[PDB]
């Protein structure tokens, strides 16, 4: 089993990964807010929905059951 | 306002940021699952809770209202 020193090093790495996740989420949200479309038609809203489903599906495929919820956060933030 | 070409380039960048977010979430979850403690006492569970609150607080401070929910996903995944 892992020593306290090995657990130490892994907790340090999780700290740095949370920094990287937060950095990338901030960058994604800034870009999204800059580009998110103006007045939409129903046809245009349909194109957006299809893209959001792909993103939700991708997150589900990659990380499993929490994927949809994580994608949902990012989509809400990006408006 | 942004041209279709500028929006293009930004959508490409969001694709690549979702890849980086997913990569880091997978790495964080693998490390977390490898290190997450065995039998805990109540005192030990108290130390964990205090660490989880710091993480929740950090995510709230950095990204705002969705921070707690995002932290909650990562904590659930990491068990």
């Amino acid at each position: 089993p892992l020593s306290d020193a090995e657990i130490q090093k892994y907790r340090e790495e999780i700290n740095r990964l949370d920094r990287e996740i937060l950095d990338a989420v901030k960058r994604r949200t800034k870009i999204s807010q800059t580009i998110g479309k103006t007045r939409m038609s129903s046809g245009g809203t349909r194109l957006v929905h299809t893209r959001e489903v792909a993103i939700i599906n991708q997150f589900r495929e990659e990380i499993g059951e929490e994927g949809p919820a994580l994608a949902g956060i990012l989509l809400r933030m990006g408006r």
